[PDB]
């Protein structure tokens, strides 16, 4: 249970996290040319939000698997110094650090 209830609370300050706002929707590939082409499989807050939500999540492993595949997106579509980029990698540090903390 506790694996699950540390997902809640480290995604609940993510969503909350002065750097979260690139994160908290799927990415518009209507508006952001090439998005569709480059990345695979997107990934943000709010689709794993809706994921723990009706419990399709088996570990705490699943939902670290989420959270790094939106920072790994992150820096495979913008660059580093790009504004996305820059709070991206300050949402990616602070998850990992968050995470650690824990397990
Ligand atoms: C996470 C990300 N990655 C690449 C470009 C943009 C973004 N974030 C934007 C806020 C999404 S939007 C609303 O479609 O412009």
């Amino acid at each position: 249970h506790s694996d699950l209830t540390f997902c809640e609370i480290i995604l609940m300050e993510m969503e909350s996290h002065d750097a979260a706002w690139p994160f908290l929707e799927p990415v518009n590939p209507r508006l952001v040319s090439g998005y569709r082409r480059i990345i695979k499989n997107p990934m943000d807050f709010s689709t794993m939000r809706e994921r723990l939500l009706r419990g399709g999540y088996t570990s705490s492993e699943e939902f670290a698997a989420d959270a790094l595949l939106v920072f790994d997106n992150c820096q495979t579509f913008n660059e580093d110094d790009s504004e996305v980029g820059k709070a991206g990698h300050i949402m990616r540090r602070f998850f990992e650090s968050r995470w650690e903390e824990f397990y």
